[PDB]
C-alpha cells in the first residue's frame, strides 16, 4: 500500500549547550498518504482538520507523555490499528530578557529568582550570591540581600565535567524597600473601598477609617507598611496649630471628638506621619490635606 | 508481507516552555526482513544504537547532521534516502531572572537586554504585544503602550529550517511612579539639601524659587517639572487662604505672605502637580512648611 519513503532526523534538542550531548533519531517513515487514520491521542480523537499533526504549547517545565492508538481501514476491511508511547519534555528558556530597570534586590523580604540552566538538572547547579544569603526553595532561589547600595553578584555554576565550570555571572542592584504613601480607607455610596487621596471626604466616610494606613501607589512590590505613629493639625479661634497625638494607627479619643465638632469645609492635616516596613526600619512619610464634606 | 507500526514523528523532543510540541503520528510499514543502514556523518550507526546518533557537543557553532538510509527494495535494488539536517552548539550559559522584578513603564525607553550567549545579535529577533520592541546597539527598547495589560516579548531564533522559541516573557505594563515635592535649600556653607516638610528657615524658603519634584531611583533615571501648586496660609481668625502659584514658582502674593509669617507659623503646599517624561499631570503629595 505504501507510496512515501521518506528518511527522518528526529532530534531531542536542535540546540545543545557546550559539553552535552546532541542526541538524534534517525528513522524511515514508510507510510500511504492517500489515508486518513483516525488518531486518538492523550485521551482526544484528533480532528481530521489536523492531518495527524499532534500539537501542545509547553507550558510548565516537566516531563510530558504522548500515549494513544493509530486505526486505519485496510484494503480488506479489516481495521489495522497500532499503539504507541512517546514523550516530550518541556525545558526553561535558553534566552535571557531582562529589563535593566528591573535588575534589582530589595533588602528585608525574599526576591524570588529563577536559576535556570537549560541541559542540565536542578540538582547538578549551585548558585552563590555575594550579598547576603542565596537559598532554594523548591524549582526557585531566594534572595535575601543584606547591604543596600552595593553589588550583588549571582555566580552559577553547573561542574558536569572534570572542572567546576562557571555557567553565569549577574550583577544586581540592591535597595531598600520604597517608602509608602499615606491614606484613608473608605467605602463609597455602593460599599465599594477606595483609598483617599487626600483633597475631599465626608466625616461619615472619614470616621468609618479609624485611623491612616501606609501602602506604596503599586504593585511593583507587595509589601506590608504599618502606621507607628501620626499627628493630627487642627485651628483655633485666635488662628494657632493645634497638633494631637494618636494612639497609633488609630485616631485619639481627643481627634476624635475635635473631627466630629469640626463642621464642613473646614480643613485638617495628617502630619508626622512615621510608617514601617517588614525590615522594622521606621521611615517618616509624607502629609495628607483632609476637607470635610 | 512485513510488520506496521505506530510512529510518534516530533520537531523537536525538548521543546522551550512557550514553544508549542509538534508531533506528526503515522503508521509506517516496516520491512523485518532485512535491517537498514544508516549513514550519518562518516559513521554507519551500529544495530546496539537503536537508530539513535549522538555526537558530544563541543566548540560552539552551526553542526550539520547529513547521511543516508539505505535498505534492500524487494526489487533486487537498493533503495536510499538521504537526510540533512543541523544543531547548534552554544556557549554554556544560565538565566538569572528574579521572578517579581517584570515591569514596563508606559512613556519611556524601556532597556531590555535580550541574551542568547552562544548566537550573535543578527540572529535573534524579538517581537512584543504591547507597544513596540525596537533594537539599539546591543540591546533591545520596549515603549509599552496599554497599562495595566500584558506585555509578552517573544524572542526567536528563526534559521533552517525549522523557526525556534527562545522564550517568551511575561512582563506587566505599569505608568512610571509619582514624584515627591521637595524646596531645594542651600544650608549655611553652601551645600545643596532637600527639605520634605517640617522645621526650615526663613531666607532659606525664599531661595530656590519654588517647589521641585522628583523621585528618587537610579535606574529610573527621569526627571519631573512642578506644573503648579497651591499655598494654604492661615490667619488670625483661623481662615483657610489657598494663594495659587506662578508655575514652578512662587508668586508675589505668597512670597511677601511667607515675609510677614512669625516664628513657629505654618502654611503648607497643596495641591501641587506635577509631570515627567510620560509626560503625564499628577496629583503628588503635600508638605507641611513651618518658619524657625
Ligand atoms: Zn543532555
Ligand atoms: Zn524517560
Ligand atoms: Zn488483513
Ligand atoms: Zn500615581
Amino acid at each position: 500500500r505504501v507510496n512515501s519513503i521518506t528518511a527522518q532526523v528526529i532530534p531531542q534538542s536542535q540546540i545543545v549547550m557546550s559539553g552535552d550531548t546532541y542526541k538524534a533519531n534517525i528513522v524511515l517513515s514508510s507510510v500511504d498518504t492517500t489515508q486518513r487514520p483516525d488518531v486518538f491521542v492523550n485521551g482526544k480523537l484528533l480532528s481530521p482538520e489536523n492531518m495527524g499533526l499532534f500539537t501542545a504549547t509547553a507550558g510548565a517545565p516537566g516531563t510530558y507523555p504522548v500515549k494513544g492508538y493509530i486505526e486505519m481501514m485496510g484494503n480488506d476491511g479489516v481495521k489495522i490499528r497500532r499503539d504507541f508511547e512517546s514523550e516530550y519534555f518541556v525545558t526553561e528558556p535558553m534566552a535571557s530578557v531582562a529589563p535593566t530597570m528591573m535588575n534589582v534586590l530589595y533588602a528585608g523580604i525574599d526576591n524570588p529568582i529563577n536559576i535556570a540552566v537549560p541541559g542540565v538538572a536542578q540538582q547538578n547547579v549551585s548558585a552563590t550570591i555575594n550579598n547576603g544569603t542565596l537559598t532554594r526553595r523548591g524549582n526557585l532561589w531566594i534572595a535575601r540581600p543584606t547591604k543596600v547600595g552595593s553589588e550583588a553578584i549571582i555566580s552559577v555554576t553547573a561542574q558536569s565535567g572534570g572542572r567546576t565550570i562557571q555557567m553565569a555571572k549577574t550583577t544586581l542592584r540592591v535597595r531598600a524597600l520604597p517608602d509608602p504613601l499615606p491614606y484613608i480607607e473608605y467605602k463609597d455610596v455602593q460599599g465599594n473601598t477606595k483609598r483617599f487621596k487626600g483633597g475631599r471626604l465626608g466625616k461619615r466616610e472619614i470616621l468609618a477609617a479609624g485611623g491612616i494606613k501606609a501602602a506604596l501607589d503599586d504593585d511593583l512590590l507587595e509589601v506590608n507598611y504599618t502606621v507607628v505613629k501620626f499627628q493630627l493639625v487642627f485651628y483655633d479661634s485666635m488662628g494657632n496649630s493645634i497638633p494631637e497625638v494618636s494612639d497609633g494607627a488609630s485616631f485619639s479619643e481627643r481627634q476624635k471628638r475635635q473631627i466630629q465638632n469640626l463642621g464642613k469645609g473646614k480643613r485638617f492635616y495628617v502630619t508626622e506621619v512615621i510608617a514601617r516596613g517588614p525590615d522594622g526600619i521606621e521611615r517618616k512619610i509624607p502629609a495628607i490635606e483632609v476637607i470635610v464634606n
